[PDB]
């Protein structure tokens, strides 16, 4: 097991909001043992890669300079609600 | 285009020798604009990930310490010939 990490296990759902993906991706990263340098690259490469086939298209149109705030916010309405109904 | 690099475009063939994958992966990396820190992580994570469904199994049995020399050499015989016939 060279280093299967766990971030690679993150993937925005087809109809899931990016904000959730970022929150989860950051949640995982915070639990990922790696150099910050990786975060800048990984959080900039695999962040939009494992994204849903929807967020990748829109997020791209934003520009390779868009910030997380811009990505999450601009991705608003892209996916369905993340909190609703839910079973006890 | 955040940064789709090109390394992600590398993937050992189902019956291709790892030595070729490493040579190609290193060939691409040498043409990849990234921090060395990424090489240590990427060349250790995505190196075995994009590998063929064959090399990954064997290479794993070697141990997360197996050096490149150990990976390429030990992967000898796993895949078929890398140079033969070829059309002019």
């Amino acid at each position: 097991m060279y280093s299967p990490t766990s971030i690679l296990d993150i993937r925005q759902g087809p109809k899931e909001p990016f904000r959730d993906y970022v929150d989860r991706f950051y949640k995982t990263l915070r639990a990922e043992q790696a150099s910050q340098e990786v975060k800048n690259w990984m959080t900039e490469t695999l962040l939009v890669q494992n994204a849903n086939p929807d967020c990748k298209t829109i997020l791209k149109a934003l520009g390779p300079a868009a910030t997380l705030e811009e990505m999450m916010t601009a991705c608003q309405g892209v996916g369905g609600p993340g909190h609703k109904a839910r079973v006890l």
